[PDB]
């Protein structure tokens, strides 16, 4: 049934419109969930491709990365959701738009309380990356005409402004996206939106913890035993902040919910410092790098992606696996397992104190952790699983897309309900 559904001229996705990023999760041709993010950045572009370009054309052949098809987004979008002017022009979108002086990004006036995404002045900032994300997925699954049942969500504040059916009404109709450059150059995707659903941003994320879609099948992720109407604390552990959200009766509790400066950043910085300190105990490093500023990692993200993530994946697969963090700096390798594990567990313990306190303040039925911090702090945080009601999602690696995946699952269930 899902097979028959997906083989038609259609795209089944979940669309998460954030201020920084447009995220999408969709079912690809193997019926698996596929996700990417397009930064919410646009810039006015020439009507046809330009030859003066900010790199040699053959650069990506010395490059090791995924989602190459969104590195260069130069599109023409025809839609009645856009005003006449935007509709008339081509656009640079996402990463490629970052490198333009006349780029346009979301702002926040007139101190720091975020703006309305779909006002007449703001809407093109968010529609262009949304439609572009739809077009890229449609391109990926080899379909130039797609019916797109819209499944999105908005935070509760916009309910004082809009209405779900107003968002959907903006989106209904026909839209074309023509790629003028990059991977899909020459392709024109025709998007028809006839119907849709809007979901509760925030507590919807429960769906993505409870369910996955694998080869067309909805499967129950083992980890959380959900009873209907129970309260959820969702703690989003990030690089610079932690967000402690409490949901009761399907609504965010603003009074109890809060956010702090407890991030992974300072813990990682300390680890990076200690890692260098240890290499400088090595005699080869003494010979050639005494009194020098350089170090084996570029950024915190470099350290996360290259050193930490491969080991944590193995830990997540196998509770008995004992990790080894081995850094190579030029030709020299050092075992720094003690240094990394120290920072990981120090972070875990500080999060423990925070998470346990929030649990008692809310008396949440389920206490859930998500975010990159769970991955960094996994070696310690997984101990909290002994607390009944504490949930460390099996698919924590997909945290960035829990919102879009939730929409996607809701969208599949909706289409199946149609029969």
């Amino acid at each position: 049934m899902v097979e028959q559904m997906l083989s038609k001229n259609m795209l089944l996705g979940g669309f998460d419109t954030g201020n920084i990023k447009a995220k999408i999760s969709f079912l690809n041709e193997k019926g698996n969930i596929e996700s990417f993010a397009i930064p919410t950045v646009i810039a006015e572009a020439p009507p046809a491709k330009i030859d003066l370009k900010s790199a040699p054309s053959k650069k990506n052949d010395y490059v090791n990365e995924k989602d190459e098809d969104i590195e260069l987004l130069h599109v023409r979008i025809i839609s009645n959701s856009l005003d006449g002017d935007a509709r008339s022009r081509a656009w640079y979108v996402g990463a490629y738009a970052k490198d333009q002086e006349d780029r346009q990004e979301p702002t926040v006036d007139e101190m720091g309380k975020t703006e309305d995404k779909f006002s007449q002045k703001n809407k093109k900032l968010h529609l262009i990356p949304l439609f572009t994300s739809m077009a890229v997925a449609a391109a990926r699954i080899g379909k130039e005409e797609v019916s797109v049942p819209f499944s999105g969500g908005m935070p509760i504040e916009d309910y004082k402004l809009r209405g779900e059916e107003q968002i959907l009404e903006m989106l209904y109709g026909e839209h074309t996206v023509e790629f003028l450059d990059g991977t899909y150059e020459g392709k024109k995707i025709k998007i028809t939106i006839n119907d849709g659903t809007m979901n509760v941003e925030g507590v919807s994320s429960v769906l993505a913890i409870l369910f996955d879609i694998v080869n067309g099948e909805i499967v129950e992720v083992e980890g959380m035993d959900a009873e209907i109407g129970e309260s959820y604390a969702i703690n989003d552990l990030g690089a610079g902040t932690s967000d402690n959200a409490f949901f009761e009766d399907g609504e965010l509790n603003k009074k109890l919910s809060t956010n702090t400066d407890l991030g992974t950043n300072k813990y990682i910085d300390e680890i990076l410092k200690n890692i260098k300190e240890r290499f400088m105990e090595n005699e080869i490093l003494k010979s050639f790098m005494t009194d020098e500023i350089e170090s084996p990692f570029k950024t915190r993200e470099d350290f996360i992606q290259r050193l930490v993530m491969p080991e944590v994946e193995k830990m997540i697969e196998d509770d008995t696996y004992k990790p080894t963090f081995s850094v190579k700096w030029g030709p020299v390798k050092e075992n720094v397992t003690d240094i990394v594990m120290d920072g990981m567990l120090k972070y875990a313990e500080d999060q423990k104190a925070s998470l346990m306190k929030f649990w008692f303040k809310t008396n949440a039925d389920k206490n859930i952790v998500v975010g990159g911090g769970v991955l960094f702090g996994y070696a310690g945080l997984r101990d909290l699983k002994e607390q009944d009601g504490f949930i460390l999602p099996k698919n924590i690696q997909e945290s960035a897309y829990f919102t879009s995946r939730s929409y996607l699952i809701a969208n599949l269930l909706e289409q199946l309900n149609k029969e």
